[PDB]
């Protein structure tokens, strides 16, 4: 592999999925597409269908104890995992995406971004055998408290979020642990609604302060619990107090 | 439109995205692919690139007040939105995906699933003008407290999660508000690890109770805060107490 782009901190991400072609949504488009093309980011997929030996290529199996749903068939999933780890070498941490996992947040994205090598195991049906979690999975993660039709979109979300921490991928994110300020672009006036004059002012320091005050007001009004995790700066305590006083 | 599949509660979801081909990950594969093919689910995309008039088809614009990033250019995004609403008719609620939004959870998925018609607006760059949120967006939602390279994966996650609530899409999800029990499938013994005998027992009622006890133990050990939102049943208080006593 070759090219001119500093790829010092490049990431390799293996994927186990019955729907590998879904990952085209991240590998062929936009910033993540650029990361793949410039060898900042490598996503390599294995399909458990390819690790079957029966005529029909069965990748699901019946739960012990009855139930409504299927699970991922152990042998083809176990084999796909073992092939991904052999390709990867020492180091590669294996992640199972599931709703039973550690809740992903940006802090967790930056821990996950320290790994040079991830293997993301995508579950379909009602999930995978507990013994494979025990013996093959380093960490279980959720992207959030909702149920989806498989692990692919969780895995794609994880990939995109860690890719942003790869130096060179971007061309800030929960700046200061707060929600973002309002943004404006052209035109000056839109449906009789105008851009805050301060943003037209040219004064970078009065603009820094307006954005920070707005972030604090917006975190306060919508996600108060996010303030509780922060030791606010003296400036931040002052702008928050002010925004609260202009509310009342 | 035609076919034999009861589509009583069918959903129509408009999408505004500069990368419409990303939505192929949900419309051409698996359960969501089946929903689209059987007319349970319709995803229709508009690209703001198509609503440009300049030679180069500019879809980004400079923030007022300076900054590192671009925003979505207002005119082509505003026009794409207005075309999606005209196609949709009365009713269609417009959603902006962003980290500043209401946090998605399964409860929120079932509120969102009541709409027969959604329009999902996907932001790229540092986001969209505040005046369009004011005048075009009914609701702002986050899939979680992490920053991504655009709204597409959030929008795809939202679509997949609401699709599951469309009668006929599936072939339970935070059953009882708890994490899932362990599952097992073949083989009986795997790396010297065996399936809980109870799951082999045939006794449906002793199995119901083991799964529920395990859900409560697993919610307790990993997501205690999820218990606080619940009024547990008498049976649930009893199985939780027992699991806590077998821990200590
Ligand atoms: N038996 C219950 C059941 C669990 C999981 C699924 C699908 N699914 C797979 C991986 C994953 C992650 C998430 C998330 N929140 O990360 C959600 N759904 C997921 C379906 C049924
Ligand atoms: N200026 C800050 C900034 C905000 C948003 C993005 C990308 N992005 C668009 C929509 C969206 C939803 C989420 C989520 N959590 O739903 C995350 N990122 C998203 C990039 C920078």
């Amino acid at each position: 592999s070759s090219g001119l782009v500093p790829r010092g901190s490049h990431m390799w991400i293996g994927v186990i999925s019955l729907f590998p072609e879904m990952f085209k949504a991240i590998t062929e488009f936009g910033v993540t597409g650029r990361a793949v093309k410039h060898n900042l980011l490598k996503v390599e997929c294995w399909n458990p269908r390819d690790f079957t030996f029966d005529k029909h290529k069965t990748v699901d199996d019946r739960p012990y104890g009855g139930g409504p749903g299927m699970l991922m068939m152990v042998q083809p999933l176990r084999d796909a995992i073992h092939t991904a780890k052999a390709a990867a070498g020492e180091g590669a941490k294996v992640i199972y995406l599931s709703p039973q996992g550690r809740k992903l947040d940006q802090g967790g994205v930056t821990e996950l971004a320290q790994n040079q090598k991830l293997i993301l195991v995508c579950g379909r049906y009602e999930g995978i055998d507990e013994r494979l979690i025990q013996t093959e999975i380093d960490e279980e993660w959720s992207i959030g408290d909702y149920v989806l039709t498989g692990g692919e979109l969780p895995a794609m979300t994880l990939i995109d979020a860690v890719a942003r921490f790869i130096p060179g991928v971007l061309g800030d994110s929960f700046a200061d642990g707060l929600l973002d300020c309002p943004h404006y672009t052209r035109p000056e006036v839109l449906e009789g609604l105008t851009v805050p004059p301060v943003l037209m002012s040219g004064h970078h320091e009065e603009i820094r302060k307006w954005r920070l005050k707005q972030s604090l007001q917006r975190t306060w009004l919508r996600r108060p619990e996010l303030l509780e995790g922060l030791a606010l700066t003296d400036e931040q305590r002052k702008l928050l107090k002010e925004a609260q006083a202009e509310h009342n």
